[PDB]
């Protein structure tokens, strides 16, 4: 992706996006009792930690594109993965506007936490002024869709979450885009039945791990992936794909039988126009992260890049032995013969990515989290994430009255480290007073709900 054009909103007549001045992250109880180095990403262009200039920074993802047509090896991705994608019979039908808004299987109710979008956050109009999770009322929402209609500008704003040191002081920030509600509920309408089948079907079919529950999916994972383990995850994917890989994703979605107009909206998403607090500028190429189904469409486009380099290095790889699960840029797969990950990552270079690889199930990992089988139940495997990540987390807050909720989940991942981690874990939080005053659960029961639930 590249920005092509920025300039200031007033010269087209957009107001200024009023976006926050300070972090919602504060030291919590838990800040001096636990070892961390992580702050609050940079918000803002005058932070005293920076040692970079902070919009160069955050708009420094956008490397540029690679102008290529759909290649041979492109075509034979994409068709290998959409016969795999064709086993799900996946309905090309739009869904209901009450299901794809309020909730059904496979596809939680649209957020109404987060932000509207264009015009809305220019007119003061919150989500909740517009739809009602008790009424499910839809009059106001279609009465704003008649009016302001689609193909909007979306909002870039910059995400408030613990960073490095490095990149902290790099200001290295990330951005997540709000597709205006009118656009997130068309493009839900839209692809709402493929979110469903991806959300209820996380695996090597769908080549998808989006929506999965790592508790129960970590043990089914070595069961999909028996070959010779290869993983990587990229440096500023979404932000690094080129138009022909969305050209690549259309060719996809045409396959499973949507529309040519259907496909209109992965236009609306390569090829975008945004707002950033006092300036307007375009976008070519670039998954705008925080739309509607990026995390699906990257893990998709995910899909044909793989297949893509394999078949480009590899000619003579057999497709239909390799195996492969991607969360948007993190992918694990495997292959039944050795595969030099170095020589993929190198082509795919030449197709402007940047890719970042003995792997094997001691050290591979997946959505931060490592991979150990149970020692007592060997076909159980568990999700293991670092105490070192439970320990950034714990030290800090956006609003401490959810203390209680945040420590609980907390203690749900950390319970896989074993007994003595999570025993020293309780230890340090009860030795503070807050500490005493939560509901802790017990190792035990932690261990036997887990067992349980398989």
């Amino acid at each position: 992706g590249e920005i092509e054009f920025i300039e200031s909103s007033k010269d087209a007549g957009f107001p200024v996006i009023n976006t926050p001045s300070k972090t919602k992250l504060e030291p919590s109880v838990f800040h001096q009792v636990f070892e961390g180095n992580k702050e609050p990403a940079v918000l803002r262009s005058g932070d005293p930690r920076l040692k970079a200039n902070f919009e160069e920074a955050i708009f420094s993802k956008y490397i540029g594109n690679v102008n290529t047509h759909v290649d041979e090896y492109m075509l034979e991705a994409v068709d290998h993965y959409a016969g795999q994608l064709a086993t799900l019979d996946i309905s090309t039908e739009p869904m209901k506007l009450e299901d794809a808004v309020y909730g059904t299987e496979g596809l939680e109710a649209l957020d109404l936490t987060t932000s509207a979008g264009y015009p809305y956050v220019a007119l003061g109009i919150k989500k909740r002024d517009i739809l009602s999770k008790k009424t499910k009322d839809l009059t106001k929402l279609k009465e704003c869709m008649d009016k302001y209609g689609l193909n909007l500008p979306m909002v870039t704003y910059v995400k408030d979450e613990l960073r490095s040191i490095e990149k902290v002081a790099k200001g290295k920030s990330r951005l997540i885009e709000a597709s205006s509600l009118n656009d997130s509920v068309a493009m839900r309408q839209t692809f709402g039945n493929l979110y469903k089948t991806f959300h209820l079907n996380p695996g090597v079919v769908t080549g998808s791990a989006v929506g999965c529950d790592p508790d129960l999916f970590w043990s089914k994972i070595p069961v999909m992936l028996d070959g010779h383990l290869i993983a990587f995850d990229y440096s500023g994917y979404d932000a690094s794909l080129s138009p022909v890989w969305f050209a690549c994703l259309k060719m996809i979605l045409e396959k499973l039988g949507y529309t040519h107009k259907e496909t209109n909206y992965i236009d609306y998403l390569c090829n975008s126009h945004h707002l950033y607090r006092d300036k307007h500028y375009f976008v070519r190429g670039g998954m705008p992260s925080g739309c509607s189904g990026t995390s699906i469409f990257n893990s998709m486009i995910n899909n044909i890049i793989i297949r893509t380099l394999m078949l480009k290095v590899y000619k003579g790889i057999d497709l239909d032995q390799f195996r492969m699960i991607a969360y948007g840029d993190d992918v694990i797969a495997s292959y039944p013969w050795p595969i030099d990950a170095s020589l993929l990552a190198e082509a795919g270079k030449g197709y402007g990515l940047i890719m970042t690889p003995e792997v094997t199930w001691t050290n591979v990992t997946f959505l931060k989290r490592y991979f150990r089988a149970d020692e007592q139940y060997p076909f159980l495997v568990h999700p293991v994430m670092p105490m070192k990540d439970i320990h950034e987390s714990i030290r800090w807050t956006k609003d401490p009255k959810n203390t209680q909720d945040h420590v609980r989940s907390l203690c749900l991942l950390a319970w896989h480290n074993g007994e003595h981690e999570y025993e020293e874990f309780i230890r340090k939080i009860r030795s503070v007073p807050v500490g005493r005053c939560l509901t802790l659960p017990a190792f035990s029961t932690l261990r036997r709900k887990w067992l349980d639930s398989f």
